[PDB]
């Protein structure tokens, strides 16, 4: 419905492409009719008469009128396969651009596979514009001049092929769903697969450790097993359908002529009526047979393009956050949570009522326990998620009116998950703005002292990186993300081991001369000062100290 | 190349259902030649001669025949999916199981999209089988017998079909080569571009974070602008291809009918000679182009299966050493890297000649600064990169002899990165050895202090994680990991930053180590300080400044 109004406005550009086809369509089907003429007269009119000269010419113009047809058909197709082409391009850079700009949990809710699967499921529609746009646009027009042709050449044959017609139209309608059903389970069972063989694939250095290859090699078998079930439930589906419409056409020929047979054993017709009626159905029940075959391309189209769009529906980032503001520029200092409660999805929430404020251009810092909301708050800081009850202010100005694209430039986040892409140093060590000149990138690299080890590399800052950056090392790649980040300029930073800097730090070593810290427990802040105070007070903070040292 | 052996082999124990496939399509061409002469009976012999009962009887025969003509091609049909679906199925599973062992050396090498792509493009096999076996099977035989009536009936005309059929061979080998360099080329850009949406994925967090989601764009769209070309031409070529064809059987048909009549007209044979050719002529050319049809799609199924050779040739990590298990199978300590030097694949040598001893049992840790290698003498314990020059010990017996096995089930080595896969804790936490009671998980994950949170979470020990262990943070899942390790009970345990059994504490801090047994300094790969704390801060060596410097 919305997608087939989406690929009408995909089409609309390409009218002229489409009516090209059209008209190279008719022209090969008026020849194609015109070819057995030639047949026809020869049989009819040289061989009778006896004319040399004039079989030469005639065989030399029935020559000239297949060439016509082979080049006529030589166009129309390549006119199709560019249309198909820009249809299909179309199609994937609208899923892929989409994709992109999905809020955050439909990432951490989706595998891998099944995002991209999807995708890859975008080549059905290609197949099935190239299959089939041929057979609707001439056999449509040829089936009904065939019927009208019929019905001005006899009654009651026509009748019984309009039976034949009306057959075949309960044959498809009855075939619909049950196809769509098999065609939705064979992709769903496709998009698992390919989800397990990557997650299996990526991450094989913790199965070959553990020796665990007999149970991934298990795992995937069984994933195939289902896959080849839907598969065979699908494939039956077809051949049933196939041979249940070849019963209904063969016997609705037989029937033709044992009819035509009786009436003209009785006088209803002449013998040369019927051979010209009989010659006559070659031009109706093949075009609606053609038109009736198509049926498992336009369901697969129909499935996958019903499935790319399940994603398309969804809401953006940027669709969920309305209004801009757009005043603010200069984002800094003074972060304020106020009463902030948030909770990932339906689990207990981890982030209950919290009030803390970070003083303008100062080094922070947040000490907690394994659960407690540390990246939860970096995260929510940088507008992956919203909260549920509170506002977050900056300077006085609200999270939810600042722009995201200020906000992911902004404030720079460091991790502990690097990632690093596959491409030369300089890509990876730029990849905010493809502007900077390399003073810039040796200056953020020296910064972040990762200007030794990438002199030790062997093509300085144009080496390659392999996939997942494994061309390097742990400590390596930790001080390039650094390095990246730091070449962004930012105004908040956040670090997870006057520009406000706010330091998630495991180790209380490291906590001190740091200014205010925040102790985070339970989701909520049970004390806050500087480390003095926190150590005068005999808090949590106290106990935890003593603790681990 | 050689995978025509290995895909004879998947055919072996599939004999009979290959036999049943070949008798009914054959009994379907020879019920389709009998009922073809329907018409013919009705007007000829049956209609001019007024006979209606005979008429009821011979149109009952003929629905009766087709009937059967039908259910031939059900059985077919099915017995042709049930092959491709077994022999698909044996490939994949072959190429996967064979991938699952491949070395180190080739997972750090390509890409997680070229595997894959490979792997999803062996459905052209399946579709090769399902398309061309019964066209083959059938249309040899059926050109083979129409040539042998043609050649019987008239030898003047079977000379131009002959010049037709040479035509077809030579256009097929004029064309079998490009065929083949379009299919391969648009097989590597869409490996390219499946990895690069791979790579995009998975990595989003990044992409969102810098603000990349128009580059990234750019860039995936080059790649699919790339992919676009390559089908393009292989699509123009299909086209050309089809064409010339068409022109031949077109031209050819025509031709021979040209010549008949100018036969016929001439004190030779007649027309009705001439009828019974063309009659004849649709059993041989229309089978012919048949197979000339499947040019194409028999060429996109060789290619693929090329590809997958070219990975299945490609040596195991068990078939690169030799086994010699004898009795040992306790790697109880006494570890000594002897002389060795070990080099990655081209950059530089990264370990010089190194001389160190690990006792039996005792802590021990290793410290240097970044680059040292530190991690790459952990992987060189577990055998992920064999040494290029040199022997590692671990009790008098260097790894080469032990068996893998043993040595992947005995030694713990948790990394820096953790990985943890879509399933469930239970799952997650029991993942070498399936059959786990569960007292020892729940003892494991005790001892490695991740068993309150496990508690906490929804569901106890059920907590259905999502890919990447996003439901959980990251120091539950580095606790899940040490967990893990632990459940192995290894004699080796390697503890990078994640935190009488050996220990090998691989430290970025100095302050954490300060109380173990030896501690290792790997300065431009080697171990020139070596000792307890006590004897190197007194040396006042390297180690005294790397602790000064760190206080
Ligand atoms: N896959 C690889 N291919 C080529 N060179 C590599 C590869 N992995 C690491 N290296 C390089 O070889 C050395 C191995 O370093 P290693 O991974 O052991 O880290 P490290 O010395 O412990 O440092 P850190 O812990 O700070 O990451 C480094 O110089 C690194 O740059
Ligand atoms: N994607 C997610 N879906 C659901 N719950 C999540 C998700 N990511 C994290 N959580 C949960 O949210 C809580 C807070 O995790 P968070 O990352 O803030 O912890 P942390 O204190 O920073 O971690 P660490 O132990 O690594 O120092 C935890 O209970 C965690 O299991």
């Amino acid at each position: 419905q919305n997608m087939m109004v989406k690929f009408a406005g995909f089409l609309k550009p390409l009218k002229k492409t489409v009516l090209a086809i059209f008209l190279a369509s008719l022209l090969y089907t008026a020849l194609g009719i015109a070819g057995s003429f030639y047949i026809k007269f020869l049989f009819d009119d040289l061989i009778k008469f006896e004319k040399l000269n004039d079989l030469h010419i005639i065989s030399a113009g029935f020559a000239v009128i297949f060439l016509l047809q082979i080049f006529l058909n030589y166009y129309r197709s390549i006119l199709v396969t560019k249309l198909g082409m820009s249809i299909d391009k179309s199609i994937m850079m609208e899923y892929y651009s989409h994709v992109l700009k999905l809020p955050m949990n439909f990432f951490n809710s989706r595998k891998v596979g099944e995002i991209i699967s999807r995708f890859m499921d975008a080549s059905k529609i290609r197949q099935a514009i190239s299959g089939a746009t041929l057979t609707i646009m001439i056999d449509t027009i040829m089936a009904v001049i065939g019927g009208i042709l019929l019905y001005i050449q006899n009654s009651s044959l026509f009748f019984i092929s309009f039976i034949i017609i009306l057959l075949y139209g309960i044959i498809v309608t009855v075939f619909n769903k049950p196809i769509q059903n098999a065609n939705r389970q064979i992709m769903e069972d496709n998009a698992k697969l390919t989800s397990a063989l990557v997650e299996s694939v990526k991450g094989i250095e913790t199965i070959k450790s553990f020796g665990a290859e007999e149970q991934t090699e298990k795992s995937t078998r069984d994933k195939i097993e289902t896959v080849m079930k839907s598969s065979f439930k699908e494939g039956m589906l077809y051949i049933n359908l196939s041979s249940l419409t070849g019963i209904v056409a063969g016997l609705g020929g037989i029937v033709i002529l044992w009819a035509g047979a009786y009436n003209v054993i009785k006088g209803n017709m002449s013998g040369g009526q019927l051979l010209a009626f009989n010659a006559l159905l070659a031009y109706f029940l093949t075009p609606v047979k053609n038109l009736i075959d198509l049926q498992p391309l336009i369901q697969t189209a129909v499935v996958a393009s019903n499935r790319l769009g399940e994603i398309l529906e969804l809401a953006t980032e940027k669709e969920l956050r309305e209004d801009s503001d757009d005043f603010v520029i200069s984002l800094k200092g003074d972060i304020e949570f106020r009463n902030v409660d948030f909770r990932y999805g339906l689990r207990k929430p981890v982030l209950k009522n919290i009030n803390l404020t970070i003083p303008k251009g100062k080094t922070v810092a947040i000490v907690g326990e394994s659960g407690s909301g540390k990246t939860t708050l970096a995260k929510l800081l940088m507008n992956f998620y919203s909260p549920e009850k509170g506002d977050i202010l900056i300077n006085g100005h609200s999270i939810k009116n600042i722009s995201l694209e200020l906000i992911r430039k902004k404030i720079a986040f460091v991790s502990q998950d690097v990632f690093i892409f596959s491409g030369t140093v300089k890509e990876n060590l730029a990849l905010g703005n493809e502007n900077v000149d390399m003073d810039e990138i040796i200056k953020a690299a020296k910064m972040a002292n990762a200007h030794d080890f990438i002199e030790k590399l062997p093509l300085k800052y144009d080496t390659f990186l392999n996939e997942s950056g494994a061309n390097l090392s742990e400590g390596q790649k930790q001080r390039l993300a650094i390095a990246r980040a730091l070449l962004k300029k930012p105004d908040i930073l956040i670090l997870d081991e006057d520009v406000t800097v706010i330091i998630i730090a495991h180790r209380l070593s490291t906590i001190v001369n740091l200014d205010k810290i925040y102790l985070l427990k339970d989701g909520e802040i049970v004390e806050s000062g500087s480390h003095t105070e926190l150590i005068a007070l005999k808090g949590a903070y106290f106990k935890m100290w003593k603790q681990t040292e």
